[PDB]
Order: structure tokens, then sequence, then C-alpha cells
């Protein structure tokens, strides 16, 4: 429906410009990069000239692995340009496309954004702040990702110049990342888009390769997990020893990983973050609402994803406050 | 369409028999069960009479978790019958459908098969020497992900008044997940089309996660093999269990497997006390390093990516040593 008209409607909004320039959000992830690459391709399909804005300093380790493939094995590189090159090349008929974000403060380059007279916003979140006077707004909160939304727009244009395998892989990876391998916000349309991409060469094992965790993170993550106590009621608590500082990501990951073990519906992981700060990551399948649990300990978030931080306490005191909160939350 | 043709042809063959009996392979997995279920929904969509064969001895831990949900929908629970119930109700007009196998000695009940007059076969394996005798229809597709994927396609072309239920599509979806290791093996656009169809009918991802939860204890175990690894610069990794401890062959195989999922690892070698006298080596590789050669050269063997060996007498630290030496060997040309 929307996806039907908006596709053709925007090859027109794009047909009316010298070039098209694409920007994601700062610290681009694979949804951002894949969505941009898609749109890149969507424009090329109408022989429109397209470039994606990326600076050396935006490219993190995960993205770095991607870009190495992009240099070693295609000609995808040459469509990536710096902020400067973007500015020094855009007129006022140049269409800027914003993918995977809607707040201007978050756009990869607010200057390249502000300069452009013709703005379009493709994002899959819900709407305060927002881009000024956009020629079009494709906001669809129920998609899994921006890469999904762009995938189903590709399916209307000149079938001629097809998605490369590699472009497909990266779009695919963005979907994998945002859905956690098809376990979150996945609808039939996610699978429709995954079908389309896989039809065009999307490599699942290369996708695995971009995403692989490292040894030390596994080891550190499992240190927390081997301490878990699971209650009959499905609540599970793991912890780090009070004398050891854990990186807050491996704590978040531990909490996630536990949701994949039998009998665990909600996970809480407690570990020293700083010299006088304890962190707790909470996670659930949706039966237990871990937002309430974190809010009652000074944190917050969403029903299945939440966290909090506590100062001055030892690991054991925070666990105590944690149990107090849980037993209070699930008294019946 | 081919599947449209097959769908419609199967409708005739099922309707002209007097009822349908559905049977997968021995120690059925979620795919065989998902597939059988889909076939029984297919039948119902044409007010045919369908039964799935399943004995209580034929239900592993995973499957029991699944039957636990099925018991809540009597309509669905009542479709499953035992080998006996099945034999005593077969006639000459009864049509038996084999799912997820094509090998007569792999069928769940050889007896029920042998009494079968009218037969159908749907599988995603490739033909071996043996084969179901004189089937009325054959829907094999060696490149598909699962029999659940194939059955799913056939479903798409039938009356939709009494649709595939939420619970039915969930089990079929689970079969696809097990067979493809969560869309990481032998997955194709058609696999995603099946998945989309299933998901459109309420296939529940959380419940599927439930069916497939790992054992806490076994996570921790596999964890302390992986915890031990040392990865050389060339991407060869070596993990070991203590020699005083003893590990399940599956814990070991899983550790070696799960090491490949880590960054910068081309090949894994896990080594742990397999008995009291014996030591075990599991070896895996992305596809580059030649774990076969390494293992063959230790009185073992397997395949380029998946090989292994056992060594009786030695103790781990020396088994590790024999590994280093054999590796150092094929490595330096
Ligand atoms: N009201 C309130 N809410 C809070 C507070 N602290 C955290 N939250 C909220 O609760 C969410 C829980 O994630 P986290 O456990 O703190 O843990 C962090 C972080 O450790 C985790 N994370 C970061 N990178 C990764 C990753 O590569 N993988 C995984 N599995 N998790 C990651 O996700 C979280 C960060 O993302 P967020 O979207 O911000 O998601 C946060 C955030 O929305 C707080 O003091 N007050
Ligand atoms: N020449 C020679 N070849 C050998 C020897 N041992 C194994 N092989 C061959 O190479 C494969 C290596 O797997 P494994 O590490 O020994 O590990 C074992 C076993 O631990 C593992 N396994 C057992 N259960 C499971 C399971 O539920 N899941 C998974 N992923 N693996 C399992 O699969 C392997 C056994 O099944 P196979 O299909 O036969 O797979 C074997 C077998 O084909 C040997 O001593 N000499
Ligand atoms: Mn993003
Ligand atoms: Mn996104
Ligand atoms: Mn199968």
């Amino acid at each position: 429906v929307r996806a039907r008209v908006i596709s053709h409607a925007l090859k027109d909004i794009l047909a009316e410009g010298d070039k098209v320039i694409i920007m994601g959000h700062k610290r681009p992830d694979l949804d951002a990069i894949g969505a941009a690459i898609g749109v890149s391709r969507f424009a090329m399909m109408n022989n429109l000239e397209a470039y994606i804005v990326l600076n050396e300093t935006d490219i993190d380790p995960t993205l770095r692995r991607v870009m190495n493939e992009i240099d070693k094995k295609p000609e995808l590189r040459e469509r990536f340009i710096t902020s400067d090159d973007a500015w020094d090349m855009m007129t006022s008929k140049t269409t800027v496309v914003i993918v995977d974000t809607h707040k201007p403060e978050l756009v990869l380059d607010e200057n390249v954004l502000n300069k452009a007279n013709r703005k379009v916003v493709i994002d899959h979140h819900r709407r305060e702040s927002f881009i000024s006077n956009p020629l079009l707004i494709y906001m669809e909160p129920y998609a899994s990702s921006t890469a999904e939304l762009v995938t189903e727009l590709l399916e209307y244009q000149p079938t001629e110049q097809r998605l490369t395998r590699l472009e497909s892989t990266v779009m695919y990876a963005g979907i994998i990342v945002d859905t956690r391998n098809f376990t979150l916000r996945t609808g039939s349309r996610t699978f429709d888009a995954a079908s389309y991409l896989r039809a065009h060469g999307a490599d699942t094992i290369l996708t695995q390769h971009f995403l692989k965790d490292d040894v030390d993170t596994y080891i550190n993550r499992s240190e927390l997990i081997r301490t878990v106590k699971v209650e009959d009621n499905g609540i599970a608590i793991a912890h780090g020893s009070d004398d050891k500082i854990y990186h807050p990501v491996t704590v978040a990951q531990a909490a996630d990983e536990l949701l994949s073990l039998e009998g665990i519906e909600a996970s809480y992981v407690v570990a020293r973050r700083e010299d006088n700060l304890i962190g707790i990551s909470a996670r659930s399948l949706g039966s237990v609402n871990v937002q309430l649990t974190m809010e009652a300990l000074g944190g917050g978030g969403h029903l299945t994803n939440a966290a909090t931080q506590l100062k001055g306490v030892t690991v054991e005191e925070a666990i105590a406050q944690l149990q107090q909160a849980i037993t209070e939350q699930l008294s019946r």
C-alpha cells in the first residue's frame, strides 16, 4: 500500500534533482549503512547520481569489517564520500535523503543537512524534534528496520540494474542486527524483505562474519552467567564478584544470553561498573515487565529491556535491593 | 507453478482415499512433526480425515515441550495416534504420507508403512539407493530447507476458511528454525517466503524460543571448554577440558562448533577426557583450514570442516602436544 505509491512517488521526488545524497545517523550501524546503500541502489535504478556520506571517523569496528569487504571485493567504495566532499558538491536542487533517524541533532552531518533545500526522511521509529520542511516523510514504526522499508521500495523500480550480492548482504545484516536474528519486531514483511534480499545474493555467512563477538567478551560474559540462580517462577539473577569491574556491554549481553536458557523468563545481571557504582541489566521475553523493576531501583527502559545504576553499594547490597523490588513487584 | 500442480494433485490423491495417515522418521524432530502437522491441516482444509502417527517412546525432551502446548488444544491433540491405533484403522483405500524421509528403514513405523497401499513422499533430502515403494506422488526437493518449507508452499493453494492455526504455524516455523539453525544453513528466498506465510498466521517466535531453550548446566559445561581457548595468529584455536574431568561428546562437539562463531577463528580443536582411558579431539573450520588432514594424521578423520579423533592411553596435555605437532606439520607445508 504505502510502500506501493511512495516508491514511485519518490523516484519522482528524486528524479527532480541533480544528485541524491544519503545520510544516516551519527555512529552509523548496519541498519543505517544498509538502508543508505539500498537507497543508493534505488536511485541508481533510475540512473540518478547517488552518494553516501561516511567519514573515516564514523566507521566503528563492526562497520570496519564491512568496509574491508567493500574495498577488497567490489566497487561499492566509490559511492562513499566525506562530509566535505558532500558539501563541496551539492547544489540547492540536490536531494538529501535521511535514513534510520528523524532528529536533526542525530543526523551524521547537520551542516550538509541544513544546506540542502530538498529533504526526505525514511525511518522506522515513532516521531518531538524533526527535520524541517521535508518533501516527504516515510515514517513506519511497525517495520523492523529502515533496511526493511527500503527493501520493499526497491521492489517497484526498473528491475534492470539489480542489487549486487554485497549490497544485499549489508542490507540483510542491518535487518539481522535490528531484529536479533528474527526474534524481535519481525513480521511477515520482514521475511518478505529477507526473501527479496536472499533472492539477490545476500550472504548469510558473511553476515555472520561481520557480527562475530570476540573471545574475551565470550569469556567475560560467561563469567557472569555461570553464577545464575533461577527461581521456580522464572526470575534469574547472575552477578559479578564485588572486587571486579565488568564492562557494561558484556553485562548487557550476559542478561540477553540468559534469556536463551530453559526456565528463564526475566534476567537480572548485577556487576560492578565503577569504583563506587553497581550496574544492573534486566531483560525478559515479555511476561515479566523489567521496566517496573528497574524504575523501582532508579533506572528504566522498556518492558523487556531496562537497566539501572546504584552508587555506594556493594554487589551484595544491590542484589538485596533487587530481590526486595522483585518480591514486591510480583507479590501475587 | 510446480508447487501449485503438486498441491492440487495431492488434494485429489487424498480425497479419493478414505482417510490420511501421516508419518515422519524415527525419533522425529520438530521439522518432521511440523511437516506432519502441516499435512494434517492441508487435509482438514478439505474436510478429509487425517492422523499423525506418534508413540510415547518417540518423544524426546524437545518434542515433549511441544506436545505440552498441543495438549491445550484438544482438536489438535486428538489428531495424534499410536502405531496400533494406526494399523487397526488402515484399509486399502487409506493413504499414508511420509514426511521428511524417503528411506523405508528410517520411517517411524516400518509396519504401518508395509501395510500401506496408497503412499505419498515429501522430503528435502536427496535420493539414496533405497526408497519408498511405489508412491502415488513424490515431492522431493534436495535444495529446500526442510519438509516444513515444502509443506508450507503446498498449503498456500488450498481453501482458506479453516486456516492454519497459531499453534500449528508455530510448530512448522520451529521445524524451519531447527533445520536451518535459525536461517544460517540452507536457507533460500523460498525459506523466507515459507517463514513469512507462517508468521502471517501467528507463528509465535517466543514460544519457538521456548521449545529450543538450552540447558543451563550444559551451557556452563560447554562454557568451561571455550573458556580455556588460545588462538594463534593464523586463526587456529585450541581449547581443552581438564584431564581429571570428563565431557559428553556433544558438549565437546558444541564447544568446537561455538568457537567458530567467535571472531578471528579459522579452526577449532577441543580436547577433553572422553572416558577414563581415552581422550577426544573435535575439530572444525570455516572452510579454509584442513581439519581433516590434521585428524587423519592422528588416527582419526572426517571432512574438511568437520572431523575428529580419539586417543586411548595418552593424557590431554600430551594429546594437545600430538595436536600441536601435527598442526605444526601440515602448517609448515
Ligand atoms: N530510565 C533509565 N533508563 C536506563 C538507564 N540505564 C539504561 N536505561 C535504559 O534501559 C535500557 C537497558 O540497556 P542497558 O542494560 O542499560 O545496557 C546498555 C548497553 O550496555 C546495551 N548494549 C550496548 N551495546 C550492546 C550490544 O552490542 N549488544 C547488546 N546485547 N547490548 C548492548 O544496551 C544498553 C544501552 O542501550 P539503551 O537503548 O540506552 O537501553 C537502555 C536504556 O534505554 C537509567 O539509568 N535510567
Ligand atoms: N576416521 C574417523 N572419523 C571420525 C572419528 N570420529 C568422528 N569422525 C567423523 O568425523 C565427524 C566428527 O565429529 P566429532 O567431533 O567426532 O563429534 C561427534 C559427536 O560428538 C557429534 N555429535 C553428537 N551428537 C551431536 C549433536 O546432538 N549435535 C551436534 N552438532 N553434534 C553432535 O558429531 C560426531 C559424531 O558423528 P559423526 O556424524 O559420525 O561425525 C564425525 C564422523 O563423521 C574417528 O575417530 N575417526
Ligand atoms: Mn540505528
Ligand atoms: Mn534501525
Ligand atoms: Mn528435515
